């Protein structure tokens, strides 16, 4: 897809990467709001927030992916560790509350697709 | 899904305008990109502007319909509105070059598509 | 500022918008974050869910305002009164906590400011 | 401000870096519009692109550094990472374009001045 600085790259997984990005962003959103409504929160207040970084890193990991013309390796890289990074975090909290709250054992499977599909992209951008 | 004050909207409405929004946002910052890369571009300034915008109303859009504790329809109808005349706007701009360039034909029928989803979801919110 | 359709617009008046958009994206950022951590919460739900609309309005706001390029009447008055009915909601919701929690007194004046800067550019694109 | 992990950080580098990241993401969105409205454009592609993903990359950034509730270093240091690269990738990428168009001039110095206060805050965060 498009530039020669962009040859060998897989574009199976860059598509995939997007995808997974834009279905954990609205995961994460959705997430955050389902623990807002709990009646427990309180004690949800780090997965909240932990939801809302990983929407907005997925949100722009999602845009920058999407754009071929001048490619630029070091930026794609750095943003993809940064969506792996936040998709590791943001599972391990939702998986805590995976049997509390049926949202986080959702959101927890999301952040974990994502976690794997940036981090399969990042080893290949060699 | 949750408050009372969301009795009576169509939840599988609002599920297809949330798909819809993030779809669109994703085709148009890829329409954007792929506008870019064209040897033409130049006439295609609009078409870009454009596409920038739709892709950023439609991913507040999907944020907001994504959040059901505190719904106030005043402000959901009024980023409805927002995503219905955005959409409308970049699917006629991205029509234009439907026959120039292919991408400009996917990216139409991704506004269209929204742009339906958001009328559908809005006329209902009564 | 650019195109013949942008004639007799207010640059002054787009400008201030702009900032008061970026400046309430953040102030409804940080309110939201505040709300979390107090230990109060639960009863602040609502108030932590239209920051969220909030800041993700204006951030997208500001975003379109920014462009001259392909400027359409109708995109931006829709836009423009998303934000204002989201500013007045929030300014609103946050009002309510200005003696319970002082992060909420600031952000009520960033939206009510925002609210009368899209108020009054959109009075001007008849 | 808040939490004992946050012990140690800089709250004035804190609260530049957000500013520098809102800054720096509207004067890009700003400067990816002013190039598409120069006769030249084609030339500006990458320019273009660049401005774009910095202008997403430092608003997720101005977002994430604004939550202090369950702080999480890890995700804060690779945000910021993220941002500083990108920052520098586009502040170079504008500064190209500084004789032949003053919108990249203006832009160029808004990339460098956030790329310095990602990098002052990061060098912090140990
Ligand atoms: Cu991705
Ligand atoms: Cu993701
Ligand atoms: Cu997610
Ligand atoms: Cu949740
Ligand atoms: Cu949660
Ligand atoms: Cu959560
Ligand atoms: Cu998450
Ligand atoms: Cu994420
Ligand atoms: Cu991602
Ligand atoms: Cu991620
Ligand atoms: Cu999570
Ligand atoms: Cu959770
Ligand atoms: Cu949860
Ligand atoms: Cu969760
Ligand atoms: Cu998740
Ligand atoms: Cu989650
Ligand atoms: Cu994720
Ligand atoms: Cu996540
Ligand atoms: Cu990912
Ligand atoms: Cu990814
Ligand atoms: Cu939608
Ligand atoms: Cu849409
Ligand atoms: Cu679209
Ligand atoms: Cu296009
Ligand atoms: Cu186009
Ligand atoms: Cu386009
Ligand atoms: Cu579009
Ligand atoms: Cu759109
Ligand atoms: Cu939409
Ligand atoms: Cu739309
Ligand atoms: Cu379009
Ligand atoms: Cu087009
Ligand atoms: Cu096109
Ligand atoms: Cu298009
Ligand atoms: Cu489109
Ligand atoms: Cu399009
Ligand atoms: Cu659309
Ligand atoms: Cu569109
Ligand atoms: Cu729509
Ligand atoms: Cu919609
Ligand atoms: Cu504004
Ligand atoms: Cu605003
Ligand atoms: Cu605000
Ligand atoms: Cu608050
Ligand atoms: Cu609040
Ligand atoms: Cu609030
Ligand atoms: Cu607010
Ligand atoms: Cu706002
Ligand atoms: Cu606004
Ligand atoms: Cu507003
Ligand atoms: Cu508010
Ligand atoms: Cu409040
Ligand atoms: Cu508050
Ligand atoms: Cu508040
Ligand atoms: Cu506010
Ligand atoms: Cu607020
Ligand atoms: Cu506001
Ligand atoms: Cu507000
Ligand atoms: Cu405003
Ligand atoms: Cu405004
Ligand atoms: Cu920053
Ligand atoms: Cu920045
Ligand atoms: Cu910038
Ligand atoms: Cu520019
Ligand atoms: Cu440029
Ligand atoms: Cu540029
Ligand atoms: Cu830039
Ligand atoms: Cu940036
Ligand atoms: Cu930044
Ligand atoms: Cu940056
Ligand atoms: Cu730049
Ligand atoms: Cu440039
Ligand atoms: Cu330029
Ligand atoms: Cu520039
Ligand atoms: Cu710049
Ligand atoms: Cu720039
Ligand atoms: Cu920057
Ligand atoms: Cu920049
Ligand atoms: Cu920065
Ligand atoms: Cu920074």
């Amino acid at each position: 897809t498009y530039p020669a600085d962009l040859g060998g790259v897989d574009r199976e997984a860059m598509a995939r990467c997007i995808e997974e990005c834009l279905r954990c962003a609205q995961a994460c959103t959705a997430c955050a709001d389902a623990c807002l409504s709990e009646p427990t929160v309180a004690d949800l207040t780090k997965c909240i927030r932990t939801d809302m970084d990983c929407a907005d890193v997925c949100t722009a990991t999602a845009a920058v992916l999407s754009r071929h013309t001048g490619y630029d390796a070091n930026v794609t890289r750095a943003v993809l560790q940064a969506c792996a990074t936040v998709c590791a975090a943001c599972g391990d909290e939702c998986a805590r509350h995976a049997g509390m709250h049926e949202a986080c054992r959702v959101c927890a499977e999301a952040c974990r697709s994502c976690e794997q599909a940036c981090q399969e992209l990042l080893a290949g951008l060699g």
